[PDB]
């Protein structure tokens, strides 16, 4: 019904949130159509159950909560369900609730 | 306060929503970075305002609200207060309030 969850629900970025264990908190449709599965089905999984594989710099899951800096992959690969998804990635930072969490943003590259 | 204008205060994604006009209608922090204006400056601007001069594909502004498609061109540039931004950009359809408004992703390649 807001406007921010219309622009979420509607953008042709994916987006996951992710707390500090790497489970996934959020998803907007664009993500639940990168991973094809259903949004009921990503979020409370581990990240590890939903890529089996990846390719990135790994300063996009620790520098983003240490130094509170946005760190962009533009050569990222997740193998998901068997096959490589080739990605451009951003992690921020994002206090949800005070609870510091990866705000993770991903497009198709 | 809530998780969605979180994200898009947080997100690296520059996004605006502008009326079948061009007139802008919502703008991120991101977006207002990627400016260099603030939202209370940027909001009810018309995009030409903002833009002097675009080398884009037209097929950004139309497609998308007649036929219901994204559209994304990766060789974008806006030429904004001087200088040239070179920037992928997505436009999607989104119907706010019942209305059919532009939403715009952006991100410099």
């Amino acid at each position: 019904t807001s406007l921010p969850s219309a622009i979420l629900n509607n953008m042709v970025t994916a987006t996951l949130i992710l707390d500090d264990g790497l489970a996934i908190r959020y998803a907007n449709p664009a993500a639940e159509l990168l991973f094809s599965q259903s949004a009921k089905r990503i979020v409370e999984q581990s990240l590890s159950q939903l890529i089996q594989h990846a390719s990135l710099d790994l300063a996009l899951l620790t520098q983003p909560l240490q130094s509170g800096q946005s760190i962009t992959d533009s050569d990222v690969t997740f193998v998901v369900d068997g096959r490589p998804l080739m990605l451009e990635v951003t992690v921020s930072p994002i206090t949800w609730q005070r609870q510091l969490m990866l705000l993770v943003e991903m497009r198709k590259i």
